[PDB]
């Protein structure tokens, strides 16, 4: 695609040490499923661990994500809203973004 940090065909384990390496919170890209077509995974690390967040097209051109039980799904017209969002502190993420990991 277009953002810096969509890795397309990306395996979880190259995600996961692309991710881990550095050692650092916070650090997170976009991939395909491995599995479910047409969807995306938001990747993002935390205390040494990957956590892993599909992302739905509804499709109506929007992206949909639940970030926890009780969590309202929430819906973004565009992927870089859906990242700016998370990319502030407590929103309901294991952990904010910080990093994008280029390709």
């Amino acid at each position: 695609m277009d953002l810096p940090y969509y890795h397309g065909r990306l395996t979880k384990q190259d995600c996961e040490t692309l991710l881990l390496k550095e050692g650092v919170d916070g650090n997170f890209l976009l991939r395909d499923s491995e599995s479910i077509p047409g969807v995306l995974c938001l990747c993002v690390s935390f205390k040494n661990i990957v956590y892993t967040y599909r992302i739905f097209r509804e499709k109506h051109g929007y992206y949909r994500i639940q970030t926890a039980e009780g969590s309202p799904k929430q819906v973004f017209p565009s992927l870089k809203e859906l990242i700016s969002k998370f990319e502030k502190p407590n929103q309901g993420m294991v952990v904010h973004l910080l990093k994008p990991i280029k390709r």
